[PDB]
């Protein structure tokens, strides 16, 4: 058999021999009269054996099989938009006989061609053109995979999207789906009054989050230029500004290691909503989620394969409203066991008690020990597992929430949630701190475990911040869970890949 | 008077006694019952004297002015939402006569405060809210500039954006006016079937164009990674995957010097479209920009001030159909002069043609002195300083458009236009080119003057079907529609060459 380099070499040469002899493979343009899927809306009706010689029009698209019948009379699969047309290509309607021989023997399956002719109907039934004219408009010089074996290697889909798109239309309606989310997205929060607003994605300082940064040097300024990790200190300055709601759905990036589920650069919507606490953006993500699944799906109900098509289905329940808990009582109730007051946990006597706890109850732990990191690791095990529907996980305590302000009932909580849908976290919300000295005493102690602090965002700070609440989702965790996808490449376009 | 230094020390003191005192000046929150836009077009009815008491409302702003009129009465300007309603506390209806005098005695301008109250209206006939209740949000603890003089200072602006949109409101309607034009840009081509996308911002390679990149480490990898200046390669594979229409406003990155006109980071829209050319593009292209400015501006007919408020002001028509010029027949019918075959472009007689024509009408062109840098100055100097309406400048010569498909009934030109609005350019589309040998000669003499996408090449290789591409400015757009002669106006962070 030919070897996909010998197909590649002898199709080169063919085409490169089209050239010489004033027969360009890469015309000008081709008008398309009307699309597939039109042609196919307009043209299902017929009967089997219909021919309309009283209507040419011309489309185009990939040939994605070509099976000759007898000499004169040869059938294309043509393919575009995520949908197929037959091309009965028979000599006696061609142009000339002479023209319909010399075109069908340029011809290769992935060739890109534009179709003039008739629409009509097979005596099988098949929604068919009868061309006039055929145009080799770009061919494809490489050896496609086996009709019906396709492409499967993931490692290849993901080097080579155009080829992934090409043969698994999956791919392209994820990808459909990934951007409806996005755009429903800004539908529900423009109608809300938000501003869709840009801030930098290069800034000065790396700023206080532990995430390792990617830097680049500035030549002109004779300066390193950190890479964000999040919009959020631009956005409240905009807040203290006067522009109460704001939004922005965009790149961020982190400096880590490349796997499944884990890109150097992502994409995050995050906003800010002047004179709103974390009840109300619970109630805004719930709309907003729940709606969002029912418009794009069609449902509130959504099956999800964490470990791939032929694993368990789990079936996820968006109908509103949301479950509740709160972190604390919910923990205690899993357990079956009453925790120390919500005021004692930063005491070494509460520390010990949810050391014993994991112990006993076999949750592993790596250091630090600490309660913070004891109590996310018990929650983790005993309520987020638990969250299959989405979830909202309420009140977490301060000591494991040092961003968010305190309760108002509640002594050693929060007003925090996040939201849980298929045991992961898809949006985190509180409500935010605006005392410009307790904001400089969290940079100082999140530069201390570093060893920088945003001078510019603590003056801003100082000129006023209206009560403001955050919120912030992870847009590829929810194309996966939306597109039924147990990984973050089959989300992304081209996902980073560790070179070859 | 009291310096700012000495003012934020005094103020910070002063709500560091209130914490102290049990009465934290940042209080958990504050439900807000109604907007001061809502507020003023609820309520604008009133009469002149009219007081609600029937009705309690809460609200919130800042203080931008605070009069005292007697010491039982004072008169508070408050501001949110780019509107302004007054606060007229009156003691005898505040919650109580001590509290009046408590709340009034720590309020400076510039807080932000909650206010409780009833509806009214001055005998003035000043629309207000009659406080039962004021709280203190948040304290201004920095001096603000004399109410009436604002912020002037261009740098100060920049450098505090938060300050200049607390204190000058056409600041604030600038950056609306900019988030309708993207907004506007991805309605208009939803509709057309276009598929908003998103593409890699870093990649292993830079790529042959001439912009200076900026370069950093992926230490997992232990490679270098460039940041992207287009996403064009990328849509072009996705229209090679059946993709047909693609779209995308994202940030590009330039490593090059920061001034007024220059951001390392910018906004640009492209999009691709498989079986159209520059034709379809320029039909699309007048509807989505004349569209727009009616959209966002109420007008077809746009006011601009290339050198500031006190400078020239040049009526901009966006009314539809836009002058189309060809570049090479007007460049001939501005200088009066026949010009050489266009397919004679690259003899070095036409360069010199060229070269006397530029010295016999001063026009400046640096070396080297080649055709395409001739023509380039002639154009500029002939005809784009003339295009202040949107016009349409078409059918460049291939000897300037690399990345262009021919042109097929003129010999020697390309498949393309450029949109020219106040002398400047906002778009460039052109037929693409999809055979793949040709785009291999393209980056292989993009990577001597100086790389090559072998996947981009293969991608080619599969089929890249008729294709024409499509790019705006962003920025440049919001600068001529929010009237803006510098780029910082429109960026709300704009980069800043240090202090």
């Amino acid at each position: 058999s030919v070897d996909p380099n010998q197909y590649y070499k002898i199709r080169s040469q063919a085409i490169h021999q089209l050239k010489v002899n004033g027969e360009d493979p890469y015309p000008h343009k081709f008008h398309v009269d009307i699309s597939l899927t039109d042609f196919i809306q307009k043209y299902s009706h017929l009967q089997p054996g219909d021919h309309l010689t009283d209507i040419t029009l011309k489309v185009a698209g990939r040939i994605h099989a070509k099976r000759a019948s007898g000499g004169k009379l040869i059938f294309y699969d043509l393919r575009g938009e995520g949908v197929k047309l037959q091309v009965m290509a028979n000599s006696r309607n061609y142009k000339s006989e002479e023209e319909f021989i010399h075109i069908n023997n340029k011809l290769r399956r992935g060739d890109i061609i534009g179709v003039q002719g008739n629409p009509g109907k097979t005596k099988k039934g098949e929604l068919s053109i009868i061309p006039y004219e055929i145009t080799l408009l770009s061919p494809c010089l490489h050896m496609l995979p086996h009709l019906h074996f396709g492409l499967k290697d993931k490692e290849t889909r993901y080097r080579q999207r155009y080829l992934d798109l090409i043969l698994n239309d999956f791919v392209r309606q994820k990808f459909i789906i990934r951007s409806k989310i996005i755009t429903y997205i800004r539908s529900f929060l423009d109608e809300l009054g938000f501003l869709e607003i840009e801030t930098p994605m290069m800034n000065i300082i790396p700023g206080g989050a532990v995430a390792k940064p990617f830097i680049t040097y500035h030549n002109e300024l004779d300066m390193n230029l950190y890479m964000r990790i999040a919009p959020e200190l631009y956005h409240k300055m905009l807040v203290v500004g006067g522009i109460d709601r704001v939004y922005e759905i965009g790149r961020q990036f982190r400096n880590e290691g490349i796997d499944l589920t884990h890109n150097p650069e992502f994409t995050t919507c995050e906003f800010y909503m002047a004179y709103a606490d974390y009840h109300d953006l619970m109630e805004i993500t719930e709309k907003m989620v729940s709606g969002m699944v029912k418009h794009i799906t069609g449902s509130y109900k959504v099956t999800y394969h964490p470990d791939g098509p032929e694993g368990q289905a789990y079936d996820v329940d968006f109908t509103p409203p949301f479950r509740r808990i709160n972190m604390v009582e919910e923990l205690e109730k899993a357990l079956g066991m009453k925790l120390p007051e919500t005021n004692l946990f930063e005491t070494e006597e509460t520390r010990k008690i949810l050391d014993d706890i994991c112990v006993a109850k076999a949750v592993e732990c790596p250091p630090p020990r600490t309660t913070a990191r004891l109590l996310d690791k018990l929650v983790g095990e005993f309520l987020e597992v638990t969250c299959i529907n989405p979830t909202f996980i309420c009140d977490h305590p301060q000591i494991m929430s040092p961003l968010a302000k305190w309760h108002r009932s509640k002594e050693g909580l929060t007003e925090r949630f996040e939201l849980f849908v298929m045991k992961k976290e898809i949006c985190n919300a509180y409500t935010e701190l605006n005392d410009p000295m307790r904001q400089r005493q969290l940079f100082e102690e999140q530069a201390k475990a570093k060893a920088f602090i945003d001078e510019n965002f603590c003056t801003a700070l100082e000129y006023g911040l209206p009560p403001t609440a955050g919120w912030g989702m992870g847009i590829d965790r929810v194309a996966m869970f939306l597109t039924d996808s147990n990984n973050i490449k089959e989300v992304l376009l081209f996902p980073a890949m560790k070179p070859e």
